[PDB]
DNA sequence: TGCAGGCGCGCCTGCA
DNA sequence: TGCAGGCGCGCCTGCA
DNA sequence: TGCAGGCGCGCCTGCA
DNA sequence: TGCAGGCGCGCCTGCA
Protein backbone atom coordinates (compact mmCIF):
# COMPACT_ATOMS: atom_id res chain seq x y z
CA UNK A 1 0.00 0.00 0.00
CA UNK A 2 1.43 3.37 -1.20
CA UNK A 3 1.10 6.96 0.10
CA UNK A 4 -1.28 9.46 -1.66
CA UNK A 5 1.90 11.62 -2.38
CA UNK A 6 3.53 8.58 -4.14
CA UNK A 7 0.31 8.14 -6.28
CA UNK A 8 0.45 11.84 -7.26
CA UNK A 9 4.14 11.70 -8.28
CA UNK A 10 3.41 8.54 -10.33
CA UNK A 11 0.68 10.47 -12.20
CA UNK A 12 3.52 12.72 -13.55
CA UNK A 13 5.51 9.63 -14.77
CA UNK A 14 6.21 9.47 -18.52
CA UNK A 15 5.09 6.25 -20.24
CA UNK A 16 7.65 4.62 -22.55
CA UNK A 17 7.28 4.05 -26.33
CA UNK A 18 5.96 0.50 -25.64
CA UNK A 19 3.27 1.70 -23.14
CA UNK A 20 2.13 4.35 -25.71
CA UNK A 21 1.93 1.73 -28.46
CA UNK A 22 -0.24 -0.52 -26.20
CA UNK A 23 -2.76 2.35 -25.77
CA UNK A 24 -3.00 2.62 -29.58
CA UNK A 25 -3.52 -1.21 -29.82
CA UNK A 26 -6.35 -1.13 -27.18
CA UNK A 27 -7.91 1.85 -29.11
CA UNK A 28 -7.58 -0.03 -32.47
CA UNK A 29 -9.31 -3.06 -30.83
CA UNK A 30 -12.28 -1.05 -29.33
CA UNK A 31 -12.95 0.52 -32.83
CA UNK A 32 -13.46 -3.10 -34.18
CA UNK A 33 -15.44 -4.50 -31.20
CA UNK A 34 -17.89 -1.50 -31.01
CA UNK A 35 -19.33 -2.76 -34.39
CA UNK A 36 -20.28 -6.17 -32.82
CA UNK A 37 -23.20 -6.35 -30.34
CA UNK A 38 -22.05 -7.32 -26.82
CA UNK A 39 -18.32 -7.80 -27.75
CA UNK A 40 -17.05 -4.87 -25.63
CA UNK A 41 -19.16 -6.05 -22.67
CA UNK A 42 -17.86 -9.67 -23.02
CA UNK A 43 -14.16 -8.53 -23.12
CA UNK A 44 -14.68 -6.31 -20.07
CA UNK A 45 -16.35 -9.30 -18.26
CA UNK A 46 -13.36 -11.57 -19.09
CA UNK A 47 -10.83 -8.95 -17.76
CA UNK A 48 -12.88 -8.23 -14.54
CA UNK A 49 -13.82 -11.82 -13.45
CA UNK A 50 -10.79 -14.08 -14.19
CA UNK A 51 -12.14 -17.15 -12.37
CA UNK A 52 -15.46 -17.04 -14.29
CA UNK A 53 -15.88 -18.59 -17.81
CA UNK A 54 -16.36 -16.10 -20.74
CA UNK A 55 -17.26 -16.23 -24.48
CA UNK A 56 -14.91 -15.71 -27.49
CA UNK A 57 -14.11 -12.08 -28.41
CA UNK A 58 -12.95 -12.29 -32.02
CA UNK A 59 -11.58 -10.01 -34.78
CA UNK A 60 -11.08 -10.71 -38.56
CA UNK A 61 -7.91 -12.66 -39.49
CA UNK A 62 -5.57 -11.24 -42.20
CA UNK A 63 -4.02 -13.56 -44.94
CA UNK A 64 -0.55 -13.05 -43.32
CA UNK A 65 -2.09 -13.66 -39.84
CA UNK A 66 -0.35 -10.53 -38.49
CA UNK A 67 -2.18 -7.42 -37.24
CA UNK A 68 -0.80 -3.88 -37.73
CA UNK A 69 -1.24 -1.02 -35.29
CA UNK A 70 0.60 2.29 -35.83
CA UNK A 71 3.46 0.98 -38.13
CA UNK A 72 4.01 -2.22 -36.04
CA UNK A 73 2.96 -5.80 -36.84
CA UNK A 74 2.40 -8.79 -34.49
CA UNK A 75 0.09 -11.80 -33.89
CA UNK A 76 -3.25 -10.45 -32.47
CA UNK A 77 -3.61 -12.93 -29.56
CA UNK A 78 0.09 -12.30 -28.55
CA UNK A 79 -0.48 -8.48 -28.64
CA UNK A 80 -3.58 -8.54 -26.33
CA UNK A 81 -2.19 -11.30 -24.04
CA UNK A 82 0.87 -9.02 -23.48
CA UNK A 83 -1.38 -6.00 -22.72
CA UNK A 84 -3.62 -7.69 -20.13
CA UNK A 85 -1.72 -10.70 -18.73
CA UNK A 86 1.97 -11.24 -19.55
CA UNK A 87 4.03 -8.15 -20.57
CA UNK A 88 7.20 -10.39 -20.89
CA UNK A 89 5.54 -12.85 -23.40
CA UNK A 90 8.20 -13.92 -25.95
CA UNK A 91 6.12 -15.37 -28.86
CA UNK A 92 3.04 -17.47 -29.75
CA UNK A 93 5.23 -20.56 -28.83
CA UNK A 94 4.64 -19.54 -25.19
CA UNK A 95 0.77 -19.70 -25.72
CA UNK A 96 -1.73 -22.60 -25.96
CA UNK A 97 -5.51 -22.15 -26.27
CA UNK A 98 -7.92 -23.46 -23.58
CA UNK A 99 -10.43 -26.19 -24.68
CA UNK A 100 -13.40 -23.71 -24.51
CA UNK A 101 -11.91 -21.45 -27.22
CA UNK A 102 -13.82 -22.00 -30.49
CA UNK A 103 -11.59 -19.51 -32.50
CA UNK A 104 -7.89 -19.82 -31.36
CA UNK A 105 -5.15 -18.33 -33.58
CA UNK A 106 -3.72 -21.77 -34.49
CA UNK A 107 -7.10 -23.05 -35.86
CA UNK A 108 -6.60 -20.75 -38.94
CA UNK A 109 -10.30 -19.70 -39.08
CA UNK A 110 -11.82 -16.45 -40.62
CA UNK A 111 -12.05 -14.91 -37.10
CA UNK A 112 -9.33 -14.95 -34.42
CA UNK A 113 -10.22 -14.92 -30.68
CA UNK A 114 -8.30 -12.25 -28.72
CA UNK A 115 -9.87 -12.99 -25.24
CA UNK A 116 -6.63 -13.26 -23.13
CA UNK A 117 -8.39 -15.72 -20.75
CA UNK A 118 -8.91 -18.20 -23.66
CA UNK A 119 -5.08 -18.82 -23.70
CA UNK A 120 -2.67 -20.31 -21.16
CA UNK A 121 1.04 -19.62 -20.83
CA UNK A 122 3.41 -22.51 -21.63
CA UNK A 123 7.20 -23.05 -21.67
CA UNK A 124 8.50 -22.74 -25.34
CA UNK A 125 9.49 -26.27 -26.66
CA UNK B 1 -10.05 11.99 -27.13
CA UNK B 2 -10.08 8.78 -24.95
CA UNK B 3 -13.42 6.92 -24.67
CA UNK B 4 -14.63 5.88 -21.12
CA UNK B 5 -14.50 2.16 -22.19
CA UNK B 6 -10.81 2.56 -23.37
CA UNK B 7 -9.98 4.22 -19.99
CA UNK B 8 -11.54 1.16 -18.27
CA UNK B 9 -9.72 -1.43 -20.42
CA UNK B 10 -6.42 0.42 -19.84
CA UNK B 11 -7.04 0.16 -16.05
CA UNK B 12 -6.73 -3.67 -16.52
CA UNK B 13 -3.38 -3.29 -18.40
CA UNK B 14 -0.36 -4.99 -16.83
CA UNK B 15 2.68 -2.78 -16.32
CA UNK B 16 5.98 -4.24 -17.63
CA UNK B 17 9.00 -5.03 -15.33
CA UNK B 18 10.50 -1.54 -16.06
CA UNK B 19 7.27 0.32 -15.09
CA UNK B 20 7.15 -1.70 -11.81
CA UNK B 21 10.81 -0.89 -11.06
CA UNK B 22 10.08 2.86 -11.57
CA UNK B 23 7.29 2.66 -8.91
CA UNK B 24 9.83 1.18 -6.47
CA UNK B 25 12.32 4.01 -7.32
CA UNK B 26 9.64 6.75 -6.76
CA UNK B 27 8.70 5.00 -3.45
CA UNK B 28 12.41 4.77 -2.40
CA UNK B 29 12.75 8.55 -3.20
CA UNK B 30 9.62 9.67 -1.18
CA UNK B 31 10.96 7.72 1.91
CA UNK B 32 14.15 9.96 1.76
CA UNK B 33 12.42 13.29 0.94
CA UNK B 34 9.72 12.90 3.72
CA UNK B 35 12.63 13.41 6.26
CA UNK B 36 13.41 16.90 4.77
CA UNK B 37 11.03 19.86 5.40
CA UNK B 38 9.40 21.07 2.15
CA UNK B 39 11.31 18.64 -0.20
CA UNK B 40 8.20 16.64 -1.24
CA UNK B 41 6.27 19.88 -1.83
CA UNK B 42 9.13 21.34 -3.96
CA UNK B 43 9.40 18.20 -6.17
CA UNK B 44 5.62 18.12 -6.69
CA UNK B 45 5.79 21.88 -7.63
CA UNK B 46 8.63 21.21 -10.18
CA UNK B 47 6.66 18.31 -11.89
CA UNK B 48 3.30 20.27 -11.91
CA UNK B 49 4.63 23.62 -13.27
CA UNK B 50 7.40 22.78 -15.84
CA UNK B 51 7.74 26.38 -17.11
CA UNK B 52 8.18 27.84 -13.58
CA UNK B 53 11.61 27.96 -11.77
CA UNK B 54 12.00 25.63 -8.70
CA UNK B 55 14.54 24.89 -5.91
CA UNK B 56 16.97 21.91 -5.70
CA UNK B 57 15.53 18.60 -4.42
CA UNK B 58 18.58 16.66 -3.23
CA UNK B 59 19.46 13.19 -1.80
CA UNK B 60 22.74 11.97 -0.12
CA UNK B 61 25.53 10.94 -2.52
CA UNK B 62 27.08 7.45 -2.03
CA UNK B 63 30.93 6.85 -2.26
CA UNK B 64 30.51 5.19 -5.70
CA UNK B 65 27.98 7.85 -6.85
CA UNK B 66 25.44 5.13 -7.82
CA UNK B 67 22.05 4.61 -6.14
CA UNK B 68 20.43 1.15 -5.67
CA UNK B 69 16.67 0.57 -5.96
CA UNK B 70 15.53 -3.07 -5.78
CA UNK B 71 18.75 -4.98 -6.89
CA UNK B 72 19.52 -2.42 -9.64
CA UNK B 73 22.10 0.40 -9.57
CA UNK B 74 22.21 3.66 -11.58
CA UNK B 75 23.06 7.38 -11.33
CA UNK B 76 20.28 9.11 -9.29
CA UNK B 77 19.69 12.10 -11.64
CA UNK B 78 19.52 9.67 -14.66
CA UNK B 79 16.99 7.43 -12.80
CA UNK B 80 14.55 10.28 -11.97
CA UNK B 81 15.03 12.12 -15.33
CA UNK B 82 13.96 8.85 -17.04
CA UNK B 83 10.89 8.53 -14.76
CA UNK B 84 9.53 12.05 -15.27
CA UNK B 85 10.94 13.37 -18.58
CA UNK B 86 12.84 11.05 -20.96
CA UNK B 87 12.12 7.28 -20.73
CA UNK B 88 14.66 6.60 -23.60
CA UNK B 89 17.60 8.37 -21.80
CA UNK B 90 20.80 6.36 -22.44
CA UNK B 91 23.31 7.73 -19.84
CA UNK B 92 24.51 10.81 -17.93
CA UNK B 93 26.39 11.78 -21.17
CA UNK B 94 22.89 12.78 -22.48
CA UNK B 95 22.34 15.28 -19.52
CA UNK B 96 23.78 18.73 -18.67
CA UNK B 97 22.75 20.71 -15.56
CA UNK B 98 21.07 24.10 -15.77
CA UNK B 99 22.94 27.14 -14.38
CA UNK B 100 20.43 27.47 -11.43
CA UNK B 101 21.30 24.02 -10.05
CA UNK B 102 23.40 24.41 -6.92
CA UNK B 103 23.87 20.58 -6.52
CA UNK B 104 24.39 18.94 -9.97
CA UNK B 105 25.63 15.32 -10.10
CA UNK B 106 28.94 16.34 -11.74
CA UNK B 107 29.90 18.86 -8.98
CA UNK B 108 30.62 15.84 -6.64
CA UNK B 109 29.09 17.29 -3.36
CA UNK B 110 27.67 15.43 -0.27
CA UNK B 111 24.13 15.98 -1.81
CA UNK B 112 22.99 15.33 -5.40
CA UNK B 113 20.04 17.25 -6.93
CA UNK B 114 17.43 14.92 -8.51
CA UNK B 115 14.97 17.71 -9.69
CA UNK B 116 14.47 16.61 -13.36
CA UNK B 117 13.88 20.28 -14.40
CA UNK B 118 17.42 21.23 -13.20
CA UNK B 119 18.87 19.18 -16.16
CA UNK B 120 18.61 19.54 -19.94
CA UNK B 121 18.88 16.78 -22.54
CA UNK B 122 21.94 16.93 -24.87
CA UNK B 123 23.23 14.69 -27.72
CA UNK B 124 25.89 12.22 -26.36
CA UNK B 125 29.42 13.17 -27.75
CA UNK B 126 31.15 10.92 -30.33
CA UNK B 127 34.01 8.77 -28.87
C1' DT C 1 -16.49 18.34 -56.11
C1' DG C 2 -11.45 19.69 -55.43
C1' DC C 3 -8.03 18.85 -52.21
C1' DA C 4 -5.86 16.87 -48.48
C1' DG C 5 -4.30 13.57 -44.66
C1' DG C 6 -4.37 9.14 -41.79
C1' DC C 7 -4.55 4.18 -41.41
C1' DG C 8 -3.50 -0.86 -42.41
C1' DC C 9 -3.64 -5.17 -45.40
C1' DG C 10 -1.52 -7.09 -49.07
C1' DC C 11 2.40 -7.57 -51.49
C1' DC C 12 7.30 -8.04 -51.89
C1' DT C 13 11.88 -9.04 -50.26
C1' DG C 14 15.60 -10.96 -47.42
C1' DC C 15 17.90 -13.81 -44.19
C1' DA C 16 18.18 -18.48 -41.73
C1' DT D 1 8.35 -24.00 -44.86
C1' DG D 2 9.12 -19.49 -40.27
C1' DC D 3 9.76 -14.88 -39.23
C1' DA D 4 10.40 -10.25 -39.96
C1' DG D 5 10.45 -5.42 -42.06
C1' DG D 6 9.56 -1.83 -45.82
C1' DC D 7 6.44 0.20 -49.01
C1' DG D 8 2.14 2.13 -51.09
C1' DC D 9 -2.74 1.85 -53.00
C1' DG D 10 -7.17 1.72 -51.56
C1' DC D 11 -10.23 3.01 -48.32
C1' DC D 12 -12.08 6.33 -45.15
C1' DT D 13 -12.88 10.95 -43.40
C1' DG D 14 -13.48 16.01 -43.41
C1' DC D 15 -14.05 20.58 -45.12
C1' DA D 16 -15.56 24.80 -48.28
C1' DT E 1 39.98 4.73 -15.06
C1' DG E 2 34.96 4.32 -16.61
C1' DC E 3 31.42 1.16 -16.09
C1' DA E 4 29.07 -2.63 -14.45
C1' DG E 5 27.29 -6.61 -11.47
C1' DG E 6 27.13 -9.77 -7.24
C1' DC E 7 27.14 -10.50 -2.33
C1' DG E 8 25.96 -9.82 2.74
C1' DC E 9 26.05 -7.14 7.25
C1' DG E 10 23.98 -3.54 9.36
C1' DC E 11 20.12 -1.04 9.89
C1' DC E 12 15.23 -0.51 10.23
C1' DT E 13 10.56 -2.05 10.97
C1' DG E 14 6.70 -4.89 12.58
C1' DC E 15 4.21 -8.23 15.13
C1' DA E 16 3.71 -11.00 19.60
C1' DT F 1 13.44 -8.58 25.63
C1' DG F 2 12.68 -12.82 20.78
C1' DC F 3 12.16 -13.52 16.09
C1' DA F 4 11.69 -12.45 11.51
C1' DG F 5 11.86 -10.03 6.84
C1' DG F 6 12.99 -6.06 3.54
C1' DC F 7 16.27 -2.84 1.84
C1' DG F 8 20.68 -0.77 0.19
C1' DC F 9 25.61 0.96 0.75
C1' DG F 10 29.98 -0.64 0.92
C1' DC F 11 32.99 -3.87 -0.50
C1' DC F 12 34.85 -6.87 -3.98
C1' DT F 13 35.74 -8.33 -8.68
C1' DG F 14 36.50 -7.99 -13.71
C1' DC F 15 37.27 -5.99 -18.13
C1' DA F 16 39.02 -2.59 -22.08
ZN1 LIG G 1 -11.90 -17.86 -27.62
ZN1 LIG H 1 19.22 21.52 -8.60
Amino acid sequence: FTSPAVKRLLGWKQGDEEEKWAEKAVDALVKKLKKKKGAMEELEKALSSPGQPSKCVTIPRSLDGRLQVSHRKGLPHVIYCRVWRWPDLQSHHELKPLDICEFPFGSKQKEVCINPYHYKRVESP
